[PDB]
């Protein structure tokens, strides 16, 4: 929703982080300069690089595990629930499902109804943790 | 086991971030010299060291989640399997206490047979995803 929040916070990162960037890679080069006035820099600039740049690939994100997905909503699941086959639905679509398609296992074809749903407290957990260590979510 | 090897893979990253850490500090500091020859100086090598000291606070690893573990092992499922109550296992110790202990959901107390036990797919998906991004453990 109005979340956009994140964004303006990791704005604030980035703008330090590129600003830290180019200082230190002034300082190499200037280092570099003033040693072929009178090479090893050449690869820690391409390390101090990396450095900035690997912290900016996980800043990529938007990487949401396919198996905290469901298989009917195909994306991040709010109500995890498991059938007796051992495959884990979000509530909302499997009920869903089971009311308007069929009483059957979406995957298995094993005959299924709603009473037979069951909360998949362990990955409810998972999925919570996830979403607070990563705040770009939702 | 003999993956002792991970050590030595992380010995050899942690040797270069320490090296370029090193580095980068005497360049800055060299600049302060300079400028205080003739400090914004003093942030810039707070941040680059908090740099350094952020990628291994991380490192210091060896957090387990605890939903990940279970709640007779405590500790990281190998075979995770969901009770009709809803609470995940590992197969070994919930059939171990089955058998052992009694029928009944060790948390729940409702009555349990090995029978009705149900692999959590998707936990096993989560943790294996776990164990791959970090060699660390085992
Ligand atoms: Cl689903
Ligand atoms: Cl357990």
């Amino acid at each position: 929703a109005k979340k956009k929040r994140w964004n303006s916070i990791e704005e604030k990162r980035i703008s330090q982080e590129n600003e830290l960037h180019a200082y230190l890679s002034k300082l190499i080069l200037a280092e570099k300069e003033r040693e072929l006035d009178d090479s090893k820099h050449d690869k820690y600039l391409m390390d101090m690089d990396e450095l900035f740049s690997q912290v900016d690939e996980k800043r990529k994100k938007r990487e949401i595990p396919d198996y905290l997905c469901g298989k009917i909503s195909f994306e991040l699941m709010r109500e995890p629930c498991i059938t007796p086959s051992g495959i884990t639905y979000d509530r909302k679509d499997i009920e869903e499902h089971l009311q308007r398609v069929g009483h059957f296992d979406p995957v298995t074809r094993s005959p299924l109804t709603q009473d037979q749903l069951i909360p998949n407290l362990a990955m409810k957990e998972v999925i919570d943790a996830f979403i607070q260590e990563n705040g770009w979510v939702e």
